[PDB]
């Protein structure tokens, strides 16, 4: 009833507010409007405009797949954080409906979103350790204890997302962000997310092909289990230093994903038996037989105990990939 009235109050200005307001407004995104969720990102006279009220840091340094994530400062408060830029014409409402209102240590905090012309600017906490995707490139591949340790947190955030019937859509190293000392890991980027009740309908952008579950490829119906397949492709990447499939096959990868057996051949043979068995359970081609988020987190927490807890230095020494 009053619903439609509240949306109208939000349109056309930028305000301090709360996640439910941000999602109300975000649903209308298919001049300068938006809601900021934290006291250190403040609008000025109904506006929040890039280079006026917030500046990107220095010569531009991008950091996502598309170089669309930047460091930024709020000009008035001096606060710093991260912007992801999204083209308004391709903006998926779920990128903010599916994550506004969340609160979880395993999930990157959302600071707001402001539309400004053709840009949806999405603001979040800046985590200084960078992405697990970078960590892997820097260090070659990760010690088994570290890889399990991060995989467990990733599954911890997938637990949170899943029992709220949210599917992240693109679990992968590039979307886990590490704290400054490397001890805390959090999921970012909901641009592939999907609220729950085939994936190949609607505003659907597909996720990273190498981490793509077999049901996702063959068109079949999809539930939270596709995240688990991905997290284990991520695991292999952490261990081997490269994505599954990229070695053995050259052509259109999604064809091999549906015909071939799950890529457990790529599990390092020096992994303790419970590492290997857990990677296998989250890589069952049929989502019914595949482990859930809660099962695999438990299973991985114990695999971590079996190899003596986490002992490797966070930025230890380089390790040659496969
Ligand atoms: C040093 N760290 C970084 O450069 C950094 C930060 C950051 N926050 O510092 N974010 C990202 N990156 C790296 C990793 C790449 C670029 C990357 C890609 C993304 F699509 C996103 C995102 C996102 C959101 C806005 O959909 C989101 C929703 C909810 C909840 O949380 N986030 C962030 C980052």
């Amino acid at each position: 009833p009053v619903e439609e009235y509240l949306v109208h109050a939000l349109q056309g200005s930028v305000s301090s507010g709360q996640a439910h307001s941000l999602a109300s407004l975000a649903k209308t995104w298919s001049d300068n409007e938006g809601v900021l969720l934290t006291e250190k990102l403040k609008p000025v006279d109904y506006e929040y405009r890039e280079e006026v009220h917030w500046m990107t840091h220095q010569p531009r340094v991008g950091r996502g797949s598309f170089g669309e994530v930047h460091r930024m400062k709020d000009k008035q408060t001096g606060f710093q954080c991260a912007v992801k830029k999204v083209r308004l014409e391709v903006f998926r409402v779920e990128e903010l409906v599916a994550c506004a209102g969340l609160s979880s240590p395993r999930i990157v905090p959302l600071y707001g979103a402001v539309r400004e012309g053709p840009w949806v600017n999405i603001f979040m906490e800046l985590l200084e350790g960078g992405s697990l995707g970078q960590l892997i490139k820097q260090m070659g591949c990760l010690p088994e204890d570290r890889a399990l340790y991060y995989l467990g947190q990733a599954l911890e955030g997938l637990e949170y997302l899943h029992t709220r019937r949210i599917l992240h859509g693109d679990v992968k190293a590039d979307n886990v962000l590490l704290s400054s000392d490397g001890s805390r890991a959090a999921l970012c980027d909901f641009g592939h997310a999907l609220c729950l009740q085939s994936l190949l309908t609607g505003d659907y952008i597909p996720g990273t092909e190498t981490h793509m579950a077999p049901e996702v490829v063959m068109g079949k119906p999809c539930d939270a289990k596709v995240d688990i397949w991905s997290s284990c492709c991520m695991m292999l990447h952490m261990l081997n230093g490269c994505h599954p499939w990229t070695q053995y096959f050259r052509g259109p990868l999604c064809l091999k994903i549906a015909s071939e057996p799950p890529p457990i051949r790529e599990i390092p043979p020096s992994c303790a038996p419970l590492t290997a068995q857990a990677i296998q359970e989250g890589l069952r081609k049929e989502p019914v037989h595949r482990a859930s988020a809660m099962e695999l987190r438990r299973k991985v927490g114990k695999a971590l105990q079996e190899v003596g807890g986490l002992k490797s230095p966070w930025k230890g020494e380089y390790k040659e990939p496969r």
